[PDB]
């Protein structure tokens, strides 16, 4: 096993870039903020951890985004969730919208399906809010989840081709073509059909955007955060 939070000399050769160094928040800032949040996130034992909300301001730091923007890429992150936890990896995150609400974009849902009350919900498509799914748009299949308290690896691949793939623990769990006719019909059947998500451009269709890790008030830990930009 290689050390956590470092590229394998092979990954470096393949064009991977390490996004989290295991010790600092360099490369990250808060969504709609000039810097990393003051409260709500811990860097401890090579883990980037969202602090559980106690209801107060000091336990709620908000989503964090990569300082850079990506168009064609392969993004990987190891994550460990607590019981009934909810988080998410979002991509094509533009902050080109009112600071109000949250930073939005396409999402690889991270959830404890057995416990969270959002697991069984959906605007139109059954299972579209479960782990690995494209949130509220398309349900994931072939999910081999290691369990609450265990490490898993989530990958998002967006090709130059606009073909998108979600992987969980080495298995491909979902596949779609971004901006397709079919994709836009998924958008109209989701909560992202609301005009608030489509001002400044069609939802999820930005040429490039930030990659975001979500703070939904539950404790989730991240490590081995890396990205390979595709040419």
């Amino acid at each position: 096993t290689p050390a956590i939070n470092q590229l394998t000399d092979q990954e470096k050769a393949e064009g991977w870039a390490l996004l989290f160094d295991g010790k600092t928040t360099k490369g990250w800032r808060g969504a709609h903020k000039d810097a990393f949040p003051d409260h709500g996130w811990m860097v401890k034992d090579g883990e980037l951890i969202v602090q559980k909300s106690d209801g107060s301001e000091s336990t709620n730091g908000g989503d964090i985004v990569t300082e850079g923007e990506y168009s064609a890429f392969e993004f990987s992150v190891d994550f460990k969730i607590t019981e009934g936890a909810n988080s998410g990896i979002k991509y094509f995150v533009t902050e080109q919208e009112k600071q109000k609400g949250s930073a939005y974009g396409l999402e690889f849902q991270l959830l404890d399906d057995a416990k969270h009350p959002d697991a069984k919900l959906y605007t139109t498509f059954p299972g579209s809010r479960t782990l690995g799914s494209l949130y509220d748009l398309k349900k994931s299949e072939n999910i081999h989840f290691n369990g609450v308290g265990e490490w898993n690896t989530a990958v998002v691949k967006v090709f130059p081709n606009n073909h998108v793939e979600h992987w969980l623990n080495g298995v491909k769990v979902l596949e779609y073509e971004r901006g397709s006719k079919e994709f836009r019909d998924l958008v109209k059947g989701s909560k992202y059909a609301d005009p608030s998500y489509n001002a400044g451009g069609a939802f999820g269709e930005a040429p490039k955007g930030h990659i975001l890790l979500q703070d939904h008030g539950d404790e989730v830990a991240f490590r081995n955060i890396k990205v390979k930009e595709l040419k």
